[PDB]
């Protein structure tokens, strides 16, 4: 019996038989699908994380304009609690050469992501880090399972699954930078194959921005992901085990931070620009 | 890397997020896909057989109609001509309980169109025996020289379509004909994931046409047009014989019922009032 290989999140996937050029993916996103889905709780239940409609998102690109490009204004503002079977489809639908709407959602209708497709942005890599002098420009360590209690306490629970972030390091609430020690779980590793970036480890670097003093002293409670303004991969995320975060705004509703995903040489492989942080919609997790 | 099964002519398929429940599949019936589908012309163009429509169409069934089930009033519509790829989409939406509309089209053209039913509790046709069978239709026709005759009005069966062996025939009084037909070899490996191998369905619809009586008419060139009633019974691997009855032969066409048997007279599969005639082979 034949078979095609498949995205682990987007699954099959048609062109509509329609003008203009249109794409539809319907997947599983349920915990019996993905048990790992399962170590990301809200309230102590499973919810999908918003690094998972990232990945969705940069997993789009390249089946629909072509190349791997980059994902614009990502928004996913309702959240999803999973169950053992989570259908999801995912839409894009070409607006103009090198540009496409994307949108995530399930069954009752309701709308879970959207974002818009770019593949004409010939955007470079940035430059890559000395490790050693970033660490040393942030001597303050924040212990990964310290932060991870704290999350805890206001009912963001992270399993094993999402436990990649090692330790996060700071220097003072007026650096805005943090450098965070981060990697995919070693079980999760022979399944990160057909990822453009793993959810679970893309959720710690996210996480890593927490422990920012700014973002610590004045950004009270629960801290989401809501949306991301720019993400773009320059390689494989296979090999990532840092994360560089820049607070760009901190209040008392929020946070917008900007990340790089480096690996142990300080190579940068995934940009996330304008990540917003905050308290969101969890009152179906209550 | 996940990968998920697909039927090898169906091709990918979702569920539409909308009511009613509603299926699209996107497949490629294309010779690069399906070099085997260059073995079927009409005047020395691939062209997609009938079979392959009536194979859509039982395979779709069981996804959408949760079970067994059996394909109503199947048409094709304008041939479609193929090419290295040639997409297809297949539709099948649910209108009551166990009953849904089927569709195949190439972009837009309409291809084919049928009903799908999943609460028909149909008998499974008793069982014959072949040796009876063969007995009692002594006279013998090559598939070689069936198939030369088709050549004579623009039909080329190539090797992947070669599948019937001889036709067995009484008289223009006797309306039925019994055939050894089998999937060619090379296709037996690719026999998985199919209910019946286009190609093995094929040769059945051919055996009609060495009936003494679809002879004296002499239509012309006799293609598939439709089916009424399709229906799978099991696997369609171990196919060897038809048994074909001629319901109706004159001027405008062909209607037959075949029953594709197993080597002890099983009935596999039915295909009641196969339509035969001409169409738009220009």
């Amino acid at each position: 019996v034949p078979s095609v290989s498949v995205h682990p999140l987007l699954g099959s996937h048609v062109v509509l038989p329609q003008e203009p050029e249109e794409h539809l993916w319907q997947g599983d996103v349920g915990t019996e699908a993905h048990p790992w889905l399962s170590d990301h709780r809200v309230h102590q239940v499973a919810v999908l994380p918003g690094a998972a409609y990232c990945e969705m998102a940069l997993a789009a690109v390249t089946p629909v304009l072509g190349d791997t490009g980059e994902v614009h204004d990502l928004k996913f503002h309702d959240m999803l609690l999973l169950d053992d079977a989570t259908p999801v489809w995912v839409s894009a639908a070409v607006t103009a050469p090198g540009t496409a709407e994307f949108g995530v959602e399930t069954h009752d209708r309701t709308q879970r992501a959207t974002a818009v497709l770019r593949g004409d942005v010939d955007a470079e890599r940035p430059a890559a880090h000395s490790i050693d002098a970033l660490l040393a420009a942030h001597p303050n360590r924040v212990d990964g399972d310290e932060l991870r209690a704290g999350f805890g306490t206001v009912g963001i629970g992270h399993g094993a699954a999402f436990a990649g972030l090692s330790e996060a390091y700071v220097a003072t609430a007026a650096e805005p930078t943090v450098v965070a020690a981060v990697a995919l779980p070693g079980p999760l590793r022979s399944g990160q194959r057909g990822y453009t970036v793993h959810p679970a480890l893309l959720d710690a670097c996210f996480q890593s921005v927490i422990a920012h003093p700014e973002v610590q002293n004045i950004a009270s409670g629960m801290l989401l992901p809501l949306g991301v303004r720019r993400l773009r991969a320059y390689g494989s995320t296979r090999n990532v085990r840092y994360c560089l975060s820049r607070i760009v705004k901190a209040d008392s509703f929020g946070v917008e931070a900007d990340l790089e995903l480096l690996d142990a040489d300080g190579t940068v492989l995934l940009s996330a620009m304008g990540l917003q942080l905050g308290t969101g919609n969890s009152d179906k997790a209550e």
